[PDB]
C-alpha cells in the first residue's frame, strides 16, 4: 500500500539524489534500499521507479500504461524533436515514422546495412591491428567511434571517419555536448542555452543538408535516409517530411550511438572479466566466422556472442531506464493504485537483477542465462524498452554489436592489462569508462 | 525461368503425389526439395505452389491477384454455396456479405460473443474438471467439440450439444462428412458417396434453415451471427443477405471456423506440453490474467503470451493450410516467372512460415517470443488467415476463442503429455494433431 520513499531535501523533494555522476547507480542502490517500487518526487514532478520484474511485467501492459517522455527524453526532445524516441505515442509524426522506419529496421533489413556496418567493423579491426606493442585500446572510445561511423554510414550514408580523427566529427561533438547539457538539465548556465542552441543548430544543419544534398543528388544508397525519402506509411499514405527525417536520423544517432557502444563495451568488459566465457565465444567467433569478412548469416550463427551481448545488456543496459504513465486509473501489482497519468521509471538495471528471476547469482555474467528466451519470464529483460515503443534500433544494435564482437572475438586475443575495475559513466547511456584493453592480434587476414 | 515440378505419373501428373493422407505435407516436403515455387499439374489443373514470403508477398498483392477457388473450395462450395469464404470477390453476394458481416467479426464484436463462447469453454474445462485419475484428454475431439459449439452458440444461438454426446449432432455429422467426402474427392464405386454427399448436405440445409426459419418466425434476438445477418444491410447495395445465403454463411462459419480453431488450439496444447518453459510463462499469464471464475473479454485480451502461443502455433502448423489465388491479369512473379491471366497460385502457408529468410534458421522451433512484438513480423510473413480483403473473417473470433479457451485450459490444468506423444498431423482441409492425447490434473480452481 505505502510506497517507500528516499530521502527527501524539504522542497527540493528527491532531486538532489539525482545530483550526483551516477545517478542510475544512485537509483539502483536506492531501489536495493527500498525495493521493487519507490516514489520520486522532484519540483513539478512524481514519478515511481520499479524495479522488479513483478511489478515491470504490468508496467509492459500496453493496454495500461503508454511510454511517458522522461524528463531526459524531453530534453533530448529539444534536439531529437519528434523522432521516434522523443514523440508520444499519439504524435502523427511517431506512428508515421514508426510504420515508415519499421520495415528499415527489421532483421531483414539488416541484410542491407550489413555490408556498411562490416565496413566500420573492418576499419575498428584495422586501428586494432596497426596498434603497436603495449599499446592499448580505449574500448569506450573505440566502440563509440564505431557505433557513430556505422549509424552515420548506415543511417545517412554518411561517414563521420571517427577513425581518422582524435577530435570526432563536428557534429558529434555538438550532439555529445547537446546530450550532455540534456543530462545536466536533470541534476540541476546562460553560456549552457546559448551552447545548446548552436549545437542544436550545427546538428540540424549538418543533417539538413544531407537531406537536402540526397533530394537534390537523386542517389539511392542502402541507408535509411533513401528509405525516409521514399518511404510512404502506409496508414496515411504520408511521406516523413524532412524536418522529421532529421531529427530521425538525430535520433538515430542519440539513440543508437552510445547505446551500442556501451553494449559492445561492457560486452567486452565482461568478456575480459570472464575468461571462460571469453574463450566461448571466441571459439564460436573462430569457428563461424571463417571468411575474411563476416557475412549477414555468420552473425546471425553468432549465438553465443548474441547471449553475450544480452547478458551485457543485462547487467548494463545501456539505455537504462524508460518511462510510462498510466493510460487510466489503474492498480499496480495489486497493491500500488495509480492515477491516470501516473509516471513509472522503469529500471532496467535494476529489473535485471531481479533475483526471483535469475537466481541468486543474478551479478555473475552468464551469457547462458538467455539460451532459450522461452524460459525467461515476460518483461523479465526489458534493455530495448517495450512493447511498439520498443527498440526500433534493435536489430541493428544487436547485429552491429554481435558483428564487431564477433570480428573482435576472431581477430583478437584481449588482455585486461589494467585489471580494469568497472567504473560506469553515466551520461543518458551506461558505458566501462576507462575501460581499457590490449589486443594481440591473431594475425588472421581481412 | 523454369519452374520445378516434383515428379509425375503419366497421364495424371502430379496429380497421385496429392492421393496421400498427408497431402499439405507432402506438399511441403516437395517445396523442400524444389525451392519457392513449383509447378503442380493435375488433369485440367495447373497450379504452382508458392513458400517463400518473396514470392508471397506477391501473391498478396490484391491488385495483382485475387483469391481463387481451389478444387477444395470448389468442393466445399457444394455445401457451403456463395457462403463468404467458397465466393468469387466478384461475386454479389461476397461482398454483400463480407459488408453486412465485417462488423459482426470485429474485435469489437467479440465482446458479444464472448459470453457464450465462455459459456461452451466453461464446459469443456468442466469436462475436464470432471475426468477421474488416469482418465486422458483427446485433445482435437474436445477442441473441435468445443469450437463446433461455440460457432454453433455464436454464429446462431444453436447447442450442438457436443459435450453431451459421443456420436456429435447430426448436423456435425453430416458436415464432417460432407468436408471428408469434398477432401477426398481431391484425393481420386463413388455412387454411395454422391447419395451420402447430398444427403449431408440435405442434413445441413435443413438444419440451418430451418433454425433461419425458426429465428425469423419468432422474431427473437441474440447475441449471434445469425440475428445479425437477419438484421444486417450490405451499405452499399442497401440489400440484406436473403435467407439462402445466410444458411450459407451459417454453413462457412461452422466449415471454415470449426476444425481450423480446434486445429489451433490442439497444436498449441501440443506446443505448450511440448515445451514447458512456454507452458509455464503461458500458464503464468493466464493464472495471473484470469482472476475470475469467468474470463472477462478484458481478461482474454491481456493473455499476450497466449496469443504469442497461438500465433507460434499457427505460424507452425496453420490450420487452414493454403489459399489459392489467380492472377488477375499477365504479371511477372518474382521477376523471373512470368505468369498470363487466371494463372493459379497456391499459397503454402506452413512453408511460408518456416521461410528462413523471414524467420530464422530455427523455424522448426516453437518460440512463441517470435511474436512478442509484433513489429518483428515482415508483410505477409505470417499468413495463417489467408490475405487481405479475402482474409479469415473470422480470425479477431478464432483468436478471441482460442485465447480465451487456452488461457483457461491453462489457468484451471496443469498438463501431462503422458504418452510422450508423437506429432501426427492428419489432414482433411485442415491440420490437427491426430491423437493428441495429454492428461490434465486439475488446479482446483473454481469457475
Ligand atoms: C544496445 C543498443 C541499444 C539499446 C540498449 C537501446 C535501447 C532503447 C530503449 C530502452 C528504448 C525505449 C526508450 C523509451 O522507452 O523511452 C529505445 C528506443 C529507441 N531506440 Fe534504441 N537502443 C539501442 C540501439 C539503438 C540503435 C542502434 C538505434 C537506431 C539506429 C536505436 C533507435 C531507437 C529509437 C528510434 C527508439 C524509439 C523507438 C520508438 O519509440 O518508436 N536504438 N532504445
Ligand atoms: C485459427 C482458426 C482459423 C484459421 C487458421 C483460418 C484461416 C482462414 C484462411 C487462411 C482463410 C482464407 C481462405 C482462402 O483465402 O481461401 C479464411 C477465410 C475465412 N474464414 Fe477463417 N480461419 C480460422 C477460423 C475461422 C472462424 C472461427 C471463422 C468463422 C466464425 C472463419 C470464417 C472464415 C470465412 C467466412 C472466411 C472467408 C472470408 C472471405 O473470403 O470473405 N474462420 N480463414
Amino acid at each position: 500500500k505505502e510506497m517507500p520513499q528516499p530521502k527527501t531535501f524539504g522542497e527540493l523533494k528527491n532531486l538532489p539524489l539525482l545530483n550526483t555522476d551516477k545517478p542510475v547507480q544512485a537509483l539502483m542502490k536506492i531501489a536495493d534500499e527500498l525495493g521493487e517500487i519507490f516514489k520520486f518526487e522532484a519540483p513539478g514532478r512524481v514519478t515511481r521507479y520499479l524495479s522488479s520484474q513483478r511489478l515491470i511485467k504490468e508496467a509492459c501492459d500496453e493496454s495500461r500504461f503508454d511510454k511517458n517522455l522522461s524528463q531526459a527524453l524531453k530534453f533530448v526532445r529539444d534536439f531529437a524533436g519528434d523522432g521516434l524516441a522523443t514523440s508520444w505515442t499519439h504524435e502523427k509524426n511517431w506512428k508515421k515514422a514508426h510504420n515508415i522506419l519499421l520495415p528499415s529496421f527489421s532483421q531483414q533489413a539488416m541484410k542491407g546495412y550489413h555490408a556498411m556496418m562490416v565496413d566500420i567493423a573492418v576499419q575498428l579491426v584495422q586501428k586494432w591491428e596497426r596498434l603497436n606493442a603495449d599499446e592499448h585500446i580505449e574500448v569506450p572510445e573505440d566502440m563509440t567511434r564505431l557505433t557513430l561511423d556505422t549509424i552515420g554510414l548506415c543511417g545517412f550514408n554518411y561517414r563521420f571517419n571517427s577513425f581518422y580523427r582524435d577530435q570526432p566529427h563536428p557534429f558529434i561533438t555538438s550532439m555529445v555536448r547537446a546530450l550532455d547539457e540534456a543530462m545536466n538539465k536533470l541534476q540541476r548556465y546562460d553560456e549552457n542555452k546559448r551552447q545548446f542552441q548552436e549545437d542544436i543548430k550545427v546538428m540540424n544543419d549538418l543533417v539538413d543538408k544531407i537531406i537536402a544534398d540526397r533530394k537534390a543528388s537523386g542517389e539511392q544508397s542502402d541507408d535509411l535516409l533513401t528509405h525516409m525519402l521514399n518511404g510512404k506509411d502506409p496508414e496515411t499514405g504520408e511521406p516523413l517530411d524532412d524536418e522529421n527525417i532529421r531529427y530521425q536520423i538525430i535520433t538515430f544517432l542519440i539513440a543508437g550511438h552510445e547505446t551500442t557502444s556501451g553494449l559492445l563495451s561492457f560486452a567486452l568488459y565482461f568478456l575480459v572479466k570472464n575468461p571462460h566465457v571469453l574463450q566461448k565465444a571466441a571459439e564460436e567467433a573462430a569457428r563461424v566466422l571463417v571468411d575474411p569478412v563476416p557475412s549477414y548469416k555468420q552473425v546471425k550463427q553468432l549465438k553465443y556472442v548474441g547471449m553475450v551481448l544480452n547478458e551485457a545488456l543485462r547487467l548494463w543496459p545501456t539505455a537504462p531506464a524508460f518511462s510510462l504513465y498510466a493510460k487510466e486509473d489503474t492498480v499496480l501489482g495489486g497493491e500500488y493504485p495509480l492515477e491516470k497519468g501516473d509516471e513509472l521509471m522503469v529500471l532496467i538495471p535494476q529489473l535485471h537483477r531481479d533475483k526471483t528471476i535469475w537466481g541468486d547469482d543474478v551479478e555473475e555474467f552468464r551469457p547462458e542465462r538467455f539460451e532459450n528466451p522461452s524460459a525467461i519470464p515476460q518483461h523479465a529483460f526489458k534493455p530495448f524498452g517495450n512493447g511498439q515503443r520498443a527498440c526500433i534500433g534493435q536489430q541493428f544494435a544487436l547485429h552491429e554489436a554481435t558483428l564487431v564482437l564477433g570480428m573482435m572475438l576472431k581477430h583478437f586475443d584481449f588482455e585486461d592489462h589494467t585489471n580494469y575495475e568497472l567504473d560506469i559513466k553515466e551520461t543518458l547511456t551506461l558505458k566501462p569508462e576507462g575501460f581499457v584493453v590490449k589486443a594481440k592480434s591473431k594475425k588472421i587476414p581481412l
